[PDB]
């Protein structure tokens, strides 16, 4: 049920790699004023693979804390151990998270039915709402449409985020599902296609620097204004590819830290952009009115 | 300065999951009867991602104790976070690991840059020789042949297993390095050649099941004995192509059950072999005189 903008929040950390929690309370302030229509606390974006399982819960109650109910939370609870996925969606349950965020397992490669039982068990251990995610390129393996839409038979399965950025392939698994779950882009640069083809939502990084611009490309799209969606779209284009120059997050980081929102901290084995992106990404933000 | 059959030990488990102790002292025992000359203790062969951090530590207490210093053990101590790789790998060298094996970060994509920081951190933090690891149709990173050259003049930093199966680039690594490091195949199709072509030996899967014929297969490749060493890779390639029918460990546990040394437990995601797998992999296993 939730729709629009999603924005897939970082996790603000100070220099020494500490969360900074007061940045990170000003960023969920600021989408909330900006216009977005939810928050994922600790996905892939957040550096969910660098905080320890404190942390996680730390940031997850946080968000939700200063949300104050005004926007539903999905917490991102993926891991590539059924058992460990099982406790993490356990937690944002009991954190009063509306949904979570489950990638495919990564790296150990699970097959299709591997896949299906993997999140047919948490479905069946934790009464939250689920949203399977794919993004073959980081994980190793890609959950099929016909995966997908098995899955969307289980009860608390609710949708896909969607991030092949293959839009014909994305079609085919909106008008296949037919209802039965929610689709949700999890490419910027398609994302505005997705939704104008029957996608609920984007779950964003653009949105992090942009949440006023994509929750109206988000609406527009919904709504089925093509040329509102090409058009608003058009404006942060740009971004949607300056944003992956180097492994997501690390340039949507700096660009925060260039608007002067939250400081240099990121995690090993992720690094602060290399210094020669920097110009070009300050160029883009100039460029597109964010600073 | 370890060379030769270094098998990728699977972790035996019980139908429920737990460790199966007993058998897994069974196999080690095996191993060192049968001519294996070093066994790299949960790694991705032995499920490393579905065990609890206390079992990671078990497992590899369990394997050294049995080994008794006969053959020297690498402790797989990877992981995607920075920090939690130092913990690892400390735990492993506290343990009296004799070298710890260290997967490339998956999932978070880190740049060559960071993936350079990441194992000059961990290397800086223990001192314990450490064996780099690049797989990147797993991780969705490829540690470069340029980072691994760089990374070869950290000086616990003794070598790199290659899973690639990329011959001319294993040959051109092993040239760069001109001795700096040892480089190790991960790719069994083609670890003879890497080994005839300067290779230290092969971090095996097929060991698993054959580990007297690898064993000799090792040798005369690192003895640059050409014939000899096609001849007996040979008689077990058929192997090297049915371990992967689904993705490793799946087949390579089943072929275990089959022989009689372990029971069927395999952690979700992971699943038991499917059964249209079973009867090609049974014969096999009949053709290659193994039952
Ligand atoms: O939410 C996530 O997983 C994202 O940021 O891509
Ligand atoms: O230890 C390992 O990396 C393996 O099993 O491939």
């Amino acid at each position: 049920t939730i729709q629009g903008s999603i924005v897939a929040i970082v996790t603000p950390m100070l220099k020494d790699g500490g969360v900074d929690w007061k940045s990170l309370e000003k960023l969920v302030e600021w989408h909330i004023e900006q216009g977005t229509n939810s928050i994922v606390a600790v996905g892939t974006t957040g550096e969910a693979s660098t905080l320890s399982m404190e942390e996680h819960t730390q940031v997850i109650k946080e968000i939700i804390r200063v949300a104050n109910k005004r926007i539903p939370i999905i917490a991102g609870t993926g891991a590539n151990s059924t058992r460990e996925a099982i406790e993490l969606t356990k937690a944002a349950k009991d954190l009063g998270a509306d949904a979570a965020l489950l990638v495919t397992p990564y790296y150990n490669k699970p097959t299709q039915e591997g896949l299906y039982q993997h999140y047919k068990a948490i479905a069946e251990a934790v009464e939250l709402p689920l949203i399977l995610y794919n993004v073959p390129g980081r994980t190793g393996v890609d959950l099929s449409n016909d995966t997908a839409v098995r899955l969307a038979e289980i009860p608390n399965i609710v949708g896909i985020k969607d991030a092949t950025g293959d839009v014909p392939r994305g079609k085919a698994l909106i008008d296949a599902l037919n209802g039965k779950m929610a689709v949700y882009s999890g490419d910027d640069e398609t994302a505005w296609e997705l939704m104008l083809l029957g996608a609920d939502g984007n779950i964003s990084v653009t949105a992090n620097i942009a949440p006023k611009a994509m929750s109206e490309v988000c609406a527009v799209a919904i709504a089925k204004d093509e040329q509102q969606a090409k058009t608003l779209n058009n404006k942060i284009a740009n971004l949607h590819n300056i944003l992956f120059c180097e492994s997501n997050p690390i340039p949507v980081k700096w660009a925060l830290h260039e608007m002067g929102l939250i400081d240099t901290g990121i995690r090993l084995p992720l690094t602060p952009l290399a210094e020669q992106y920097r110009e070009p990404l300050r160029n883009a933000l100039k460029d597109a009115g964010i600073i």
